[PDB]
């Protein structure tokens, strides 16, 4: 039975979309599921203190949240994929993701039961 990759990110943005796209090329190996992150809130306390230009900035970084998990439905174990090395956010196209590094990172991710 195929293991499941679970991809978290904002819907309708280039970064998570390019990552999902790359991950689609591995569909013969994994089932894929998307959790959309729909809602962000900058903590009330942090909103009390450069210029708040940094506030908008932190809002804008929501576009660059992407996390991948690897779930094994038969063992019921979970794995955290370490995807950073396959990513280069200074890029705007496919080159954002390097599939061969992403494949490796997904494949080496170790399983555990987390309480």
């Amino acid at each position: 039975m195929k293991n499941v990759l679970i991809i978290f990110g904002k819907p309708y943005c280039s970064i998570c979309e390019n990552v999902s796209d790359a991950v689609e090329e591995l569909k013969s190996e994994y089932d894929i599921l998307h959790v959309d992150i729909l809602s962000f809130f900058l903590k009330d306390g942090d909103s009390s203190m450069r210029g708040t230009l940094i506030g908008n900035f932190a809002a804008h970084l929501s576009n660059y949240i992407v996390s991948i998990f690897k779930y094994n439905p038969q063992t019921k174990q979970m794995a955290f994929v370490d995807i950073n090395k396959s990513l280069d956010f200074t890029k705007t196209d496919k080159s954002l993701v390097n599939l061969e590094i992403l494949k490796s990172e997904i494949e080496k991710a170790t399983y555990g039961v987390w309480p």
